């Protein structure tokens, strides 16, 4: 049965908060990550040391890095300016090879699964919350490292202000060497999160957006014209919230198109939607443990009760709250709130 009383967060599940920096978009594009990195290269070596490790046992044939370090030159330029500059000033704040945190870079999404929530209330102002695990590579696959990476992630969860001089921008929950972002939001405008969807990860490979709304985007409606034409290179699920009353989607996507599209509709009795890594028509399998549940504990919660407690009270209730799961996310954009904390689950916890 579902969690109550976690919060304000306390307790063994509670990690601690995540620290805020701000990014100060007016400075050149070298130095922007430069205060953010210092002294966290030893951990995200060893996560870059991960991704690599699965995915050349996910695909034994090759080497990740032979072939990201041999095709590197064309993804530099393949990259709009200011990504090349920023990711070239971690690596050299960090000492890492500019390959390695541009691979970084591009399949950080495909070891993310998470629980993305939005809610109205009676009042009709949306909440946006998340759980967010790491380690997870394409939903299903882990090795016997995954529970130290994780832990070695959690001290580079950071909640960063993006600014041009002293206003903010907008606001989102990060990792630092990360220069993309799968959680935000605008202030008074819309907040954002990005479930990995998988159907894909080859299409990278044979390669070889969500910042730019953020830092670009003037309202709901032209996040939502660019989230669901514009081209991406793979499928993934957007939640997008905003904060007039009954603007809140979730936009499932494959490269191309918007194969579907669903909005909350409170009057006709949709006063939430549940995301996670599945397509929400389809039925789940005996590894998606997470969405029912959180479905459950969102019911007997009620519109009339639902609130950041309560929300609190369903990302803490056991498999939705899991040992992967780094940091839990509540976001109210009419009033600005955004908090973060990093999460444990203390033994009896299923793994995801
Ligand atoms: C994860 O496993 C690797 C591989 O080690 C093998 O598998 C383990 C389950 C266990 O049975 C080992 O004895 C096996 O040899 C571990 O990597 C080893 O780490 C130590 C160094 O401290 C040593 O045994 C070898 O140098 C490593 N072997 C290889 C092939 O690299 C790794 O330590 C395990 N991780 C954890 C957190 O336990
Ligand atoms: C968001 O928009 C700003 C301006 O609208 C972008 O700044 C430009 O970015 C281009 C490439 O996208 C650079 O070549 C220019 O140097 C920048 N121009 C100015 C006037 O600053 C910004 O890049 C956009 N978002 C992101 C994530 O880059």
């Amino acid at each position: 049965d579902c969690r109550k009383s976690t919060y304000p967060p306390s307790g063994p599940t509670y990690r601690g908060p995540v620290p805020w920096y701000t990014i100060n978009l007016d400075l050149p594009p070298y130095k922007r990550w430069h205060e953010l990195m210092v002294d966290k290269a030893p951990a995200l070596k060893v996560i870059v040391n991960y991704l690599k490790n699965m995915i050349n046992a996910f695909e034994p044939s090759g080497k990740i890095v032979q072939l990201v370090d041999q095709k590197l030159p064309g993804l530099l330029g393949s990259f709009p300016g200011p990504f090349e500059e920023e990711m070239k000033g971690i690596a050299a704040v960090t000492e890492i090879p500019l390959g390695e945190i541009i691979l970084f870079n591009i399949f950080y999404e495909f070891f993310t699964i998470a629980t993305s929530i939005i809610t109205e209330d009676k009042e009709g102002h949306l909440l946006h919350a998340r759980n967010m695990d790491f380690g997870v590579f394409l939903g299903w696959n882990v090795n016997n490292n995954t529970w130290v990476v994780t832990e070695e992630l959690k001290p580079l969860t950071v909640n960063l202000d993006f600014q041009r001089n002293s206003k903010t921008v907008f606001k989102a929950a990060g990792f630092a060497g990360y220069v993309g972002m799968l959680t935000g939001f605008k202030p008074g405008l819309f907040s954002l999160t990005l479930n990995e969807r998988f159907s894909g990860f080859m299409g990278v490979i044979e390669w070889i957006i969500i910042r730019s709304v953020l830092e670009n985007s003037t309202s709901y409606e032209e996040a939502k014209t660019i989230l669901t034409k514009s081209k991406i290179l793979a499928p993934a699920y957007f939640i997008l919230g905003g904060s007039k009353s009954g603007e809140g989607c979730v936009i499932t996507r494959d490269r191309v198109q918007s194969l579907d599209i669903y909005e909350l509709d409170p009057k006709q009795g949709i006063w939430y939607v549940v995301q996670t890594n599945y397509d929400r028509w389809k039925n789940p399998f005996f590894l998606d443990n997470r969405r029912t549940p959180a479905k459950m504990c969102l019911n007997r919660t009620t519109q009339e009760n639902i609130s950041f407690a309560t929300m609190y009270d369903v990302l803490s209730t056991k498999p939705v709250l899991n040992k992967l799961t780094v940091y839990t996310a509540l976001i109210d954009v009419t009033k600005g709130q955004f908090e973060t904390y990093l999460r444990d689950c203390p033994d009896p916890c299923i793994g995801w």
